């Protein structure tokens, strides 16, 4: 009860930040997600003993994958962190509680290929889930581990609790699939504009609540620019291997994912910065106008990209 995470100084400082890196040392992910549960949440949120067998086996359900790997869980976690502390008041318990969670476990059991891929595959989750494929599959590996003896990390809550934090959980896991981010973020686009948007209107905390899920989820966009453009390289091994494994279909991949048009990734970047990471932001910033700061990184990575293509660098 009285036992403290402490991070060292740099981290302590730095990890309030919205840019934040975790860093090259895996060991200290459980710790950094631990102290931003405690100060996110509340020393009391968790049974320390349940929530670090909780951490370990999710850990142990992310892939050896260039991307879609431990790392990004903590990554996506820590943005989450930094937009509800920086929104002290506007988030429930339970909402604060199910987030970090959400985030930790978004992509649990990844294998570096997109629902497409899977689709096109024929994998057995496409049978059972012809939707969202990945995400309704990261929703049932979260219940999977909670349901594990001694981790069950919302055993305080009530009957009622219990459900509606799953529901959070299940619905922040689903808004992660980027085919349903277009469509929600003009609803809420429309919904500020016209002034309609009521945060005591739960469709309308679902729909802010899936904007930061992409938010966080594309957060490597809001990284100083060495952080930036070294993720990259992390997603493009990932989109390259699925056109690799779309050309032994017998299917020509998309550009975004064929090796043979690496010169055309900066084009490719700013299609992405202008049509799904910058409009993210935008609408974000519009509702939750303390995190400027994650809009702003964005603008400077788009700024950085385009010198790319002059040959600046
Ligand atoms: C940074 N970032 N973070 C997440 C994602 C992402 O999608 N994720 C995560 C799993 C799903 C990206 C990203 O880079 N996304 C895109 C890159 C891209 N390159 C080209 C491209 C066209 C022509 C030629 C070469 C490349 C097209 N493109 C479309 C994109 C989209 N949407
Ligand atoms: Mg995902
Ligand atoms: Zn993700």
């Amino acid at each position: 009860g009285l036992m403290q995470f402490t991070l060292p100084v740099r981290l302590c400082k730095e990890i309030e930040l919205f840019h934040f890196d975790i860093g090259p040392f895996e060991n200290m992910w459980p710790g950094i997600f631990v102290y931003m549960v405690h100060r996110s949440c509340g020393t009391s949120c968790f049974e320390l003993e349940k929530l670090c067998r909780f951490i370990m086996s999710v850990k142990k359900n992310y892939r050896r994958v260039p991307y879609h790997n431990w790392k990004h869980a903590v990554t996506v976690a820590h943005c989450m962190y930094a937009i509800l502390q920086n929104n002290h008041t506007l988030f429930t318990d339970l909402e604060r509680k199910g987030l970090l969670i959400a985030c930790l476990c978004h992509d649990l059991d990844h294998r570096g290929f997109s629902n497409s891929y899977l689709q096109k595959f024929d994998h057995p989750l496409a049978a059972l889930y012809s939707t969202s494929t990945m995400e309704q599959h990261h929703f049932s590996q979260t219940v999977s581990i909670l349901q594990l003896e001694g981790h069950n990390i919302f055993s305080t809550l009530s009957s009622s609790e219990y459900e509606q934090v799953l529901e959070i959980i299940r619905k922040a896991i689903i808004a992660t699939d980027l085919a349903l981010y277009f469509g929600n973020r003009k609803q809420l686009e429309e919904m500020y504009q016209t002034g309609s948007l009521n945060l005591n209107n739960q469709s309308h905390r679902d729909r802010v609540i899936g904007l930061m899920m992409t938010a966080c989820d594309l957060c490597s966009v809001t990284k100083l620019w060495p952080v930036t453009k070294l993720t990259a390289n992390d997603i493009y091994a990932e989109f390259w291997a699925e056109g690799d494994e779309m050309k032994k279909l017998g299917i020509q991949p998309i550009p975004m994912m064929d090796r043979d048009k690496k010169d055309e990734v900066p084009q490719g970047q700013l299609g992405f910065y202008n049509a799904v990471a910058i409009p993210c932001y935008t609408t974000l910033t519009q509702i939750l106008p303390p995190t400027e700061p994650l809009l702003k990184a964005c603008r400077d990575n788009l700024s950085q990209w385009e010198k790319v293509i002059r040959g600046e660098e």
